């Protein structure tokens, strides 16, 4: 699924991550924006052989099980296809947990390199939440 921009803000403020851990609604907007431009479906390899899935390119060298990352951990405890349904549930679920983990979001590089610092309150502006 493609999400449009106040359509996933909506989603996400009903998930609980308006606010979470102290980033407002229009960091995690940014964050997908550029890590997946809105897309559940998106997938991309990295140079380890880890991968990365879905609407905020969760890794799978850390956070979830795709079968074919040696040595890999599964923190969120779910096979990475789960990643890339339409229903962002269990991708918000472990984004949550990487966010708690002493690194804040600062885990997604585009969001450290494109929203970090940045008004990211006009990606939520004119929607209906
Ligand atoms: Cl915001
Ligand atoms: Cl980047
Ligand atoms: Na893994």
């Amino acid at each position: 699924k493609v999400f449009g921009r106040c359509e996933l803000a909506a989603a996400m403020k009903r998930h609980g991550l308006d606010n979470y851990r102290g980033y407002s609604l229009g960091n995690w907007v940014c964050a997908a924006k550029f890590e997946s431009n809105f897309n559940t479906q998106a997938t991309n390899r990295n140079t380890d052989g880890s991968t990365d899935y879905g609407i905020l390119q969760i890794n799978s060298r850390w956070w979830c099980n795709d079968g074919r990352t040696p040595g890999s951990r599964n923190l969120c405890n779910i096979p990475c296809s789960a990643l890339l349904s339409s229903d962002i549930t269990a991708s918000v679920n472990c984004a949550k947990k990487i966010v708690s983990d002493g690194n804040g979001m600062n885990a997604w590089v585009a969001w450290r390199n494109r929203c970090k610092g940045t008004d990211v309150q006009a990606w939520i502006r004119g929607c209906r939440l």
